[PDB]
């Protein structure tokens, strides 16, 4: 599922994504739109190392997902990256949440620094009533 912004943007908030660990809803749709597309069927195949993002987040198979295609794989959020294909973002939500939980937080995406960090991101936000 291909998410129109106004319509993900309403959905994290039911969700519990704004200020989750000091993050705002405007950074985590800055992350969204920058890593999918705010697409949940993206996947993204690191050739290099062998891993996969999946989802809407973009969540890697060596940390938090488990694919069992992956050398080194921790499974951090004790989910199978297949539930971070579907429409219902609520795993993806979950796993997101417990990325963050780490002492990097929202910097563990290098989408992320690159479009949203110290920059301006009440854009993604606007219009939408959250």
């Amino acid at each position: 599922k291909v998410f129109e912004r106004c319509e993900l943007a309403r959905t994290l908030k039911r969700l519990g994504m704004d200020g989750y660990r000091g993050i705002s809803l405007a950074n985590w749709m800055c992350l969204a739109k920058w890593a999918s597309g705010y697409n949940t069927r993206a996947t993204n195949y690191n050739a290099g190392d062998r891993s996969t993002d999946y989802g809407i987040f973009q969540i890697n198979s060596r940390y938090w997902c488990n694919d069992g295609k992956t050398p080194g794989a921790v499974n951090a959020c004790h989910l199978s990256c297949s539930a971070l294909l579907q429409d219902n973002i609520a795993d993806a939500v979950a796993c997101a949440k417990r990325v963050v939980r780490d002492p990097q937080g929202i910097r563990a995406w290098v989408a992320w620094r690159n479009r949203c960090q110290n920059r301006d991101v009440r854009q993604y936000v606007q219009g939408c009533g959250v």
